[PDB]
Formats: structure tokens, sequence, C-alpha cells
């Protein structure tokens, strides 16, 4: 599923529109997931909201699987190419 996963990714990129918030925060948060794995990183601070923001979505997927992950992933992609368009 990987390289599907490398194609959604690629894929992506070429969002015809800027998406919904939830949207964002969700690709990110399962992409880290799928690649990473279970976050290891320090939360942000300060007025850093859009980052911060972005942390905890990862954080609130501890436990998944690279496969869950991606797979996830790449359907919302999915989802989204239709949605918006390429």
């Amino acid at each position: 599923s990987q390289a599907e996963f490398d194609k959604a990714a690629e894929e992506v990129k070429n969002l015809k529109t800027k998406p919904a918030d939830d949207e964002m925060l969700f690709i990110y948060s399962h992409y880290k997931q799928a690649t990473v794995g279970d976050i290891n990183t320090e939360r942000p601070g300060m007025l850093d909201f859009k980052g911060k923001a972005k942390w905890d979505a990862w954080n609130q997927l501890k436990g998944t699987s690279k496969e869950d992950a991606m797979k996830s992933y790449i359907d919302k992609v999915e989802e989204l190419k239709k949605k918006y368009g390429i």
C-alpha cells in the first residue's frame, strides 16, 4: 500500500483548492502517523496555535498503525479528490 500512499501524497499536492481546517489537520495527522509513527516531539509553545493545532491532531492518533494510518490517509485523499478536483 506504500506506493498508493506515495501516490496519495503526491496526488494530494494538486488539490485545486484550500480545504477545511479539520481536513488539513487530518491529512497531516495521519501522514505523520503513516510515516513517522506515534508522535515523538515536544508540543509547540507561545502563540504557535497552528503548530499546536497540528501537534494535538497527530497526538490524537497515538497507537494507530502505519497500515491504518496510510490506509485512512489515502481514502481521505480520495475523498478530497472528488470534493475539490485535480
